[PDB]
């Protein structure tokens, strides 16, 4: 299918060769998704739409940690294992993107994945899992237990590099963004700092935004795009007629403050396409170096180290972010397809035959 | 049984009637407390030594938000809810405090509670509850599911005002603190500003800190009292080979900035008693007010308001948090009884006949 | 002269009557603008392009203190009296916006002044003055002492409501955005929050950005731009041809509390996000936030005329979109209002062109 | 004279061979101290009690930037340089602290003495100075403009390692702490890590507490003392018979930890400082600054990191941490002990903490 690019979208910069957070070599992703009943909600018996999806800093097997640090655009909302990441400037094992009525499911069953497969000596560092939620209540039963321990092991399991499934995937299933469908995207960018070319990947699972405000290419589209507005039961139930997860890979060598840096860039490509932060919008960023590494109970592995002030290097790295982050909110929007969900809701992906005319139009 | 006092033990400042969290009107705490199984430790079969407690800022029945601030001392531990109380300065629901193995089962099972007793247009509040840990996997096999559904359920409907079980109960159940018994304690203060009173209270889960650094009433103790190591076989001390949550609440009508100072005074209450916050020591501070509610989707309730520069009210509620924190952690120690778990290790409880005699030597 | 809507930019949102800061009742702007010499610079005597900027929240002759939270997009620079913000959600007295040579004889200016005008009683809420800077290194003689006491005076004495003078002046003086000449900005919002009407009003001194980067109403307009790059002595210093930081201050009458302004501060990163910018490593970006109407008499009790609820969405989200949109105005309304202008050794940098402006705007939005 | 030790006080750990922050290797320390004028107070004349204390984290001439962190007890006060080491982790130049009135005079003249020693090129750098202050108004004219350039210049120039002076000095000059007379104070530590070895050096500047909240080696030591109040306009204005006739803490380490991990070094201060009783006021501006002296950041060059520590590693964090709250525990008491009755403005007085009664209260509590 067709990617943001593909559809005449322009951008700046130069993506990596997936164009994905895969990108920075050993990461991993993995999504389940799961999707079952229509009709009327019940809570306890769906419909579903909902699921996880998980990245894997460096591959499923590590048990060290990755130097990390975070942001907070708005902070209604959950993200476990941060404490941890401010104090001590990392994370152990995977990163776990969901639906909010599934955080305390995913949490435990990461727990006990680790069950035999970590050595008992260093089973208390799988402890403080990284576990982070939007609100899939419009499409999903989502108190309703849908989601299940076998379901996270899967998504676990089967986490790999390569190509990154987007749209109505994962944690993102049941997600609506701008009005439009939500779900996960994803992008790169390979940067020159110098006589070095470092690689950003991001990864979001976007909830967020009204489409009065969306832009895209710096064109404000809600109002040039014609109907595609939500429905319930076959009434129209926004417009004129009737949350953000930001996941930051780099194999640049950073140190933990230097990474709360590239977090706090995030909000600049967000505010591109036009959102500002509902009030109840929990918006957070969080990004890691696979280069700067801490095997369990050993020495840090720093291969290298960036000065602050070094522009030539830390603006490069930083436009990066704000470049992949625009332009994997643009790919989410347009891998996620028109979906019903609970209670006859629908939500439309944003038109592609409107956009693709819209873009050739003002980019001739 | 006796607390701290009854030993001996001088404090300053003047206590409420029950010296305990529930001396702030309308708070209520409860306590399910897991311990079966002796003997050597096989994962999912215990021994259990754990459990969790309940702290319900305004009663059980309560839909509303309580006004809320924190600290942290060092982040290396969970506390959720967290992000919520940072961004919008309130939080909905109750606290929970339990061991790190149990927090998503607790996470889970406090959105379970909420169905069938909130309206089904107020379920979105229930979806960010708070659950904070401490480690006790010397004495509890961790891992293990030892806590269910059933026990959180019994600690959210029994939770009651009152009187408080301290010691070995819920929560701290199966923690260490300063090399002795560690587990719950809890103080309060009543407090002067002018013609205006108020309360404070503190609860803590101790798992904190070593017999070597701890001062009692000033005194550096630990090389006074004789025995009581714990075993694994001695396993400290002279003869061997022969974290900490805390709940702050007021009934002051404090806006959550405020309730951030707050906070942050529990740092000197615990430096009273000379530990130095280990590097993987989850040490943090909660504060809420009882009097600064917030009705679910309404206007938020401020009966009077304070001034940050007022230092005859502002000192008199910071000097509460110190002292009824210094406090609550010597009854905590005093509370708690020697235990034997998980593979036969045995922590002694603080020995009373020598307390008593060393306060009295101490303290003519 | 034209602001940014005149040269047929489109913006969102609808602004208060004198789209500017002064559109929030009470608050007061002051300009001082210096600027004497031309040629090459020696440390001590110019040439000089700086000055300061000063705003009242309540006004020159208030000793209140307003309920205030603040926001860092990339701290790389300075603002005094924000730990105080931080801690106790509220500051007194003006805020100074000037560049970074001038930081330390603005800061003992504002004692001073307050000395024979503050009850002896009440010094001591004089002592943690606010001052904020950008720094004014290639049109300025920074380390030259250019700025003086009876300066500062001057703006802090001759501050008022009303029209706001935008571009070079004040602490604009000597500033550089987007790879044209920097300066003051400054816009509003009147946001509907239910059956009450907002005000949220933005003024900036801006100093950062690059023009590749910079986007007017979503134009990448950089490129479409001919000619207007920098030069020194005839020299083109900047481009492809080559050798031929950002202070936001948010006003509003909505009576928020201090970890609500906070709030307020943190949506300045997504109007700046809008024009294109990433923040430079060295750009020190800082936004800060008060309210006029949650005021704290000295030593008395704060007035809290209503209270808002976090998570009422009708109203938090207005007062939102109006900071964003504030933001993103302002920042165009600087560049458009900033002139062309020749400093320390012979830097020239050139006003964003109102002809070549106009008629990108004309062609892109009929 | 004595320090604390010399009076029978006792401290846990093992201090450094000078039991100052210079013990920490390059570390330069200097004062400028304004003492002039009595009786009645008029703004602009004095009298002056008042200074600025200089720390050089490399010495006086290093163009270089350390790795630091901070903390904030209580953030009523005025610390600049603060949002740079929040955002890159480190500062350039001295640390000045100072009283609150001398706040701008300090930032101006720190720029002024860059200005002929640094190259052109390098001047930019010196554009942040880390500037400091607790407010000396009981005895000192602070609106007055008592201290100079000259001053400032003096402290930047004269900074030195070895012992470095405590008591009524520098910033600390016209300071008060615990009803007693306040000032500047320092101590160290040397800690363990298995076979490493690293130094912790405290000094503070102390404007904070009360009396009767005041513990020295856990004794709760106010209510023992007899007499000593402090005097304004000639009658008792502290304590039983009144009416009748801030915290600056600055840390330095040899270890060479990252900005994030001089940040939880910074957060230590803290248990110290709740060690000695006080109870952080409403108005009393307490942070923590901590910087590390091995792991520097060369002027535009590449930052030289000579080992590297795991934040995980106990044995090694917790020995830095125990150092951290030792080195404060004393470096309060040593300044009391230092610090000697004063007169000031308006006839202010304020008492030393008297020692012949500190250690006689020590000696009975610890035969
Ligand atoms: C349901 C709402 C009121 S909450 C908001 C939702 N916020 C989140 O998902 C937060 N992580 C969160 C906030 C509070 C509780 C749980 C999660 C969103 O992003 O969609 N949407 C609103 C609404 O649709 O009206
Ligand atoms: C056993 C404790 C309760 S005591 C404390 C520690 N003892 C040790 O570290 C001993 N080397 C040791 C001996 C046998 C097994 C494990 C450790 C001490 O000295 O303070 N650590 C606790 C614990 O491990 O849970
Ligand atoms: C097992 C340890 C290495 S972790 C530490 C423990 N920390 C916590 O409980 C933290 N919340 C936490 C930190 C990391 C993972 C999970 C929880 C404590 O306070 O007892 N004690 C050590 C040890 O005994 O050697
Ligand atoms: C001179 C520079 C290296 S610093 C940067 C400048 N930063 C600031 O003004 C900061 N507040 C600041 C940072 C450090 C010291 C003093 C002020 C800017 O925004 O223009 N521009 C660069 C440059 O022109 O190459
Ligand atoms: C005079 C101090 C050093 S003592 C301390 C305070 N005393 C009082 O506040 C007296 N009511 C007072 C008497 C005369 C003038 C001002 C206050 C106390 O009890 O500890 N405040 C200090 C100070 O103000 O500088
Ligand atoms: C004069 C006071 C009201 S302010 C306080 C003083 N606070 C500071 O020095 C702060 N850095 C500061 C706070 C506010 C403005 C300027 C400095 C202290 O530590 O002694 N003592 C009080 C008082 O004596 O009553």
């Amino acid at each position: 299918g067709p990617r943001a690019r593909d559809l005449g979208v322009p951008f700046e910069g130069t993506p990596g060769a997936l164009n994905a957070i895969t990108d920075v070599a050993g990461v991993e992703v993995g999504h389940t998704t799961v999707i079952s009943g229509d009709g009327a909600m019940v809570i306890g018996k769906g419909p579903y739409r909902t699921g996880v999806t998980i990245i894997h800093p460096l591959g499923k097997t590590s048990l060290d940690g990755v130097a990390a640090g975070r942001a907070v655009i708005n902070g209604t909302g959950e993200w476990t294992g941060m404490h941890l990441v401010d104090e001590v400037g990392q994370f152990l094992g995977p990163i776990a993107l969901t639906g909010t009525g599934n955080v305390g499911l995913v949490h435990q069953s990461m727990m006990d994945w680790s069950v035999g497969k970590v050595p008992e000596e260093a089973l208390f560092s799988r402890l403080l899992p990284v576990v982070a939620e939007t609100l899939d209540n419009r499409l999903n039963d989502v108190f309703g237990h849908g989601l299940t321990r076998d379901h996270v092991f899967a998504a676990l399991d089967g986490a790999k590099g390569g190509p990154v499934a987007e749209g109505n995937v994962g944690g993102g299933t049941g997600m609506i963004a701008y009005t439009f469908k939500g779900g996960i995207g994803t992008s790169s960018r390979v940067v020159s700092a110098g006589d070095t070319r470092y690689t950003v990947g991001v990864l979001v699972q976007a909830n967020h935004g009204d489409r009065n405000d969306l832009r895209i290419a710096g064109v404000q589209i809600g109002k040039e795009i014609k109907g595609a507005w939500p429905e319930v039961n076959g009434i129209v139930a926004a417009g004129p007629d009737a949350s953000l997860l930001i996941v930051i890979a780099t194999d640049a060598p950073l140190m933990p403050h230097q990474l709360e840096r590239m977090a706090r860039r995030a909000a600049l490509g967000v505010g591109r396409n036009g959102s500002t932060a509902g009030a109840l919008s929990g918006e957070f960023a969080l990004a890691f170096s696979t280069s700067h590494v801490i095997p369990l109970g050993g020495k840090p592995r720093l291969p290298a180290i960036i000065n602050d002030t070094d522009s030539e290097t830390m603006n490069a790295l930083f436009r990066g972010v704000v470049q992949a982050t625009e332009e994997a909110l643009v790919n989410q929007l347009v891998a996620s397809e028109t979906m019903t969900g609970a209670n006859n809701a629908k939500v439309y992906g944003i038109p592609h035959d409107q956009l693709a005319r819209i873009m050739k139009a003002r980019f001739p």
